[PDB]
């Protein structure tokens, strides 16, 4: 029983997520010339490209181009921006001066990176949008690259976040009033239709919204309601196993992790079957730890900050699923959300407790703060044993370990994969999408001894933390795969790539979309 | 209200403890020759003794002896084992080869140790049993020592533990399927009858079971039910003061420690009066902290692991009591179990709270993780004030302090004792039983000032941690002894001796049995 | 000025390393039958192979085979050993019984591992050699695998270490008296000649010796003298830049790191040019931190233990170089040893000091315990700018980061490589040699910003430690490569693979040999 005022706030927040619509739309130079007739949308325009692209003669045909803009192109630093005023340029806001911000994108890109460097595109547009005068304007963003998918996601990510509690926004269901409408103008008609690019951008931003949201708003219950709302609207199936039913049905892992919390844990499975014959059957599984306090293995306060992001894997997987449904991608999908709060209290699972997992394997809990692998263990067994089909590929996505950052860094999700082919394909999808990945060691024979237990089948924590920490957490999860499953298993550790110093990045959904696209 | 599946599991676990039967039986060479006619029980035999004992001519008359075994005796290292195959040796398993494992026991033994070195006996047999081929076999263990009590307990302790959650054992009420039946074969008919040695072994192993068990299985409630089950079966009295009744009846110490937990605290008192006139009246009191998270003074995770062992003193005292009832030892006994979980939550007793103990004395709580001395304070007052008799001797056993390990180590329980005579006797009982002890400083005049309080009669924590930390915890407990009590008080700190790297040792019950035997 | 007794001890230790000869020799079953005529070398024989290999009919033709050995094969556990006595088997020691120890090697091997699992081979032979009765015996080790290179190195690694200070060995220049001579018997004549396998084994063991040795013995001076000794004996060139001359010649990195120490730092370069036509040119550079106390950024004692291993990269590179010279491999080599002790005192380089590197680039020292990347920076610039040739490939090997263990674990060295091709080749060499490697993220555009400095060209420490810690250290080193260099750069982080719980592994030399072999 919550207070009435808190429950109304939660319902309104749910609705804000279910009805979320993007601020971004897409077009091309010829279509823009034709529809707008050389009238800018507002008093701000943005021009982004490489050193070489910015000097293409076609740039001179752009409606805002003049000798000041030419000088901006000369003075702008690589990775930086440079702004100039253009007097008496026609625009729909009737502004006397138009501000034109040029941004230079590097060409330097390692073999493990996206050649189009959408990371810099995001930062350039963000910086340029900080020069916005008025609210509710439309900003024309002219991009010289034709790498449409990575640019779409990059721009969706950029600028002020749709989630906000600033300046009375709490009374408007935490919908920001500071976001500018963005018109992305490609050089050529995009290889991917504009409406499809919109769906991608929408999923990136929704993912961002879910991750940014504080846990007083995004709970196990509200996340579930959001999933149910999208199921009603788009017509996909939803199965929910809630609270004590998890225990009764043998889901000891997710039950034990989540049982101390105010809001009960939930295993939420979503099903989508395309019209006609599917190219693959794929089961998605996401770590939905709505808040990771550590449990009895309580985190210090420094480390507990930003643990609202611990559901970033569930958000990624959920929004990737939504994109697939909206674009009618020809993949049969399950999406299992492992929703729990890792809370501290009298019902807390303990450091010493022995858990009977859904898989039938027993787990000695060494450290309650290694909760993610436990909920995922139940998730992947569910996906591989309990559904109406057996998947060809299982993809689990999780903000799983600190080791991930040390290993592969802030921009590359770690991949632990049982097959070379599935790994290469996910890497390729990362490089095409801009949501980059990198492999971690796959060597089960060396991971297995780290989990030896006196009394149970396994522990939940490596004996020696300095023995491939990203990999070992992946290994743990694989021990709970059903024997019925003989296909590819892709573990994605996205602990760090889901956020930066401005908040959530919406990393994961576009990665999935691109992966599905190439199956 | 627990889930139905969890409650069924708890009942089954209770029953497994109440009906626990040992895997060990005892006999002697002549009786073995006569009953088995030179046919080994299985494809494994074990031979354990000192360098000199192994070279006794009587060893050559053992049914598995041959020149390869003789060579094993030559090659085996002190404290080590050495295995050989014997071809065409008659055995009940019909194995073509019998494996004979020889183990050499040192003679070196300090004045504070058991001369028969049962510590090494345990490790030798454990190592030998790791060479077991099949399940459910009987292994003949030939021991060359006649120190029957320490060997009985040593062998009961050894090998795989009766508690297990491995390989589906959770569905069999956590009864291990990996334990071998062990036939211990002494050189001479044992000075203590085989059926009596069985009862001792049973108590060692039950104690081990209770200590090994994770706190999701062994709770304040299930521990109580187990005690009640044994009371029905053996016909001894049981008194239970439960939850809020502890507060109403003035038991502020145990109530305050346990009140935050999911399962309520309990003061459980068991009574046994022998048929004859008793040699002594003895009150046992045991720290039954089912799990020590530290309370609001929360333990870090490294330190919180194995805190399921924090009820080792209650297990020891409980199983020593059982043995006394089963063997009808002529001692009048009370056994008070101080059962609580030291949990963290909104009802947690605080660092600053002032407790009114049953004794009438007030305790200022400096640190909630010094919970044991508090529950014991109520326990010993109960024993010395509230029973139908006044004891001559109070023995409290507790996994009480980290200082214990630093002071007396992993194999020797620390003794804090108000009389030289009772101390010497408990030391002698430790040396005879193998469950060795060592004294800590008894000096109340120096302990007393460490507990000075501004507002209460005393604190629960020493001001200066480096001033006889085993002793000061003992001192605290003695301040709550009833003034009606004028007898011997033996405080046994067994923090480390109750476990090793394989889990529980079942340390304590045999110590008590031997102590009672010599009264 | 050292005491006379210490100087004599150091000279003798130097000589022990310079004259080091292996305990291992290699042959095959037919050559063994022919030379030894079915007579075992001693009272111990070892049989090692997979479950399938151990049941090959050819096993029955081995001279020690009998029904007891057959039973051993049945009873042995995967990854374990099992020993039996064989009566009246002919052997050179005239022993009445021969002990035969069987060891089972797993077939399970991930795509990132050596299929022959030499890691288990090492452990099996180690465990078998623990059953050795007498000193100075020869032990026949029958291996059922034909993977000769990885087995050679595996057996060289195994058992008791040639470095010892036990039982008066200090008086014998720390040459162990506990090492058994080992005769490795392959099924077929080895694809690599026995004398070549010996040279490999010798380098593995010498490497192990240098790493095991305490820093009171292996100093910057003695390591130098050892290199000089090998140069005189084998006829290769040696260049030494010592102490203050490092400062005068602009080697500010290695000079600053090492200048606080009792023994001066040294840049030691070795040159080998093969007879004839010109071939691949490779420059090796090794981190030779004889002891890493942390400098002014002092390590706690727990972390400072085993920092004698911090010269493992210099040892690896040195011994790989020796193997190339002994086998006359057709590669032109330089080998630069970056020798320093990272010591604490009044001359200590500081957290704030600004270093002028040999490369001309300035380094702001944030943390003196990140010393390795600094000495290596001077090393690689030396190799790529100061030699009589320019290398095609630079390989640096270093026990560089804690992040390495977290990322790629205890058995896999981390690879940071500027070219896909060179990376793949080093990986292949790891899988063939058994000295396995795994890549870490190569993404200089993301590493570069971590080293931004206010006043110098760069810092020596990442601003954010959780942003690809293995990779960033590698990146730092690459900033000091000469602009004259346009080839492949392979950075090998072997922090953890150079040791296990028994001490040094001798990891690195064989990896190099195999890499050179395939060029
Ligand atoms: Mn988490
Ligand atoms: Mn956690
Ligand atoms: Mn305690
Ligand atoms: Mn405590
Ligand atoms: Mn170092
Ligand atoms: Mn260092």
């Amino acid at each position: 029983t919550l207070p009435k005022a808190e429950a109304k706030e939660l319902s309104a927040f749910v609705q804000s997520c279910v009805e979320y619509k993007t601020n971004v739309c897409f077009t091309d130079v010829a279509a823009y010339e034709s529809n707008q007739k050389g009238v800018l949308s507002s008093g701000l325009a943005v021009l982004v490209g490489t050193h070489k692209q910015l000097r293409d003669p076609a740039v001179q045909r752009l409606p805002f181009y003049n000798p000041a803009v030419a000088e901006a192109i000369e003075r702008v630093k690589e990775g930086g921006t440079y702004g100039v005023l253009v007097e008496g340029l026609a625009n729909a806001a009737g502004s006397k001066f138009v501000r034109v911000v040029v941004g230079e994108v590097p060409t330097k890109a390692s073999r493990n990176n996206c050649p189009a460097r959408p990371d810099v595109v995001t930062a350039l547009v963000t910086a340029a949008l900080d020069e916005v005068k008025e609210p509710n304007t439309t900003v024309d963003v002219f991009v010289l690259s034709n790498a449409v998918l990575p640019i779409a996601a990059a721009v969706a990510r950029c600028g002020k976040h749709n989630f906000s509690a600033k300046d009375g926004a709490a009374a408007a269901a935490y919908n920001s009033g500071k976001v500018s409408r963005l018109q992305v103008v490609f050089p050529e008609p995009p290889a991917i239709p504009p409406k499809d690019l919109e769906a991608v951008a929408t999923s990136t931003q929704l993912c961002q919204r879910l991750v940014d949201a504080p846990p007083n708003l995004l709970t196990t219950a509200t996340f579930t309601e959001i999933a149910q709302g999208y199921a009603k609207a788009l017509g996909f199936d939803v199965d929910v196993i809630c609270g004590d039913d998890l225990c009764e049905r043998g889901y000891g892992g997710i039950y034990s992790v989540g049982k101390a919390a105010f809001e009960a844990p939930r295993l939420v499975t979503l099903l989508y079957t395309p019209k006609g014959t599917p190219v693959k059957k794929v089961s998605l599984v996401g770590k939905g730890i709505v808040y990771d306090c550590g449990g009895l293995a309580l985190k210090p306060a420094d480390y507990m900050k930003l643990m609202k992001h611990d559901m970033g894997g569930a958000a990624a997987v959920f929004c990737g699923f939504l994109t697939a449904v909206r674009l009618q991608q020809p993949v049969q999908l399950s999406c299992t959300l492992c929703l729990a709060e890792n809370a501290i209290g009298p019902k807390s699972y303990r450091n010493d407790d022995i858990i009977v997992m859904k898989s039938g394997k027993t787990v000695e809990v060494i450290n309650t703060d290694a909760e993610g692998r436990i909920v995922l263990g139940d998730g992947v067994f569910h996906a591989t044993n309990e559904l109406s089909f057996t998947p060809d590929v299982v993809i689990d996505m999780a903000t799983l370990t600190g080791a991930q950052g040390i290993a592969t860094g802030r921009h590359h999700a770690g991949l632990y994969v049982n097959e070379e082919g599935a790994e290469a394909a996910m890497l390729r999808a990362g490089r095409e999408s801009g949501e980059t990945c990198f492999p971690v060691l796959y060597c089960p024979e060396y991971h297995e001894p780290e989990f030896k237990s006196n009394h149970a089948d396994m522990t939940n924590l490596m004996e020696r933390r300095d023995n491939a920490g990203v990999s070992c957490a992946g290994y743990f999860i694989t021990t709970h795969l059903s024997p019925k499953f003989t296909g590819a298993h892709i573990h994605v550790d996205l602990a760090y790539p889901v956020f930066n110093s401005n908040g959530a990045t919406g990393f994961g959904p576009a990665l999935l979309t691109e992966y599905f696209r190439k199956l």
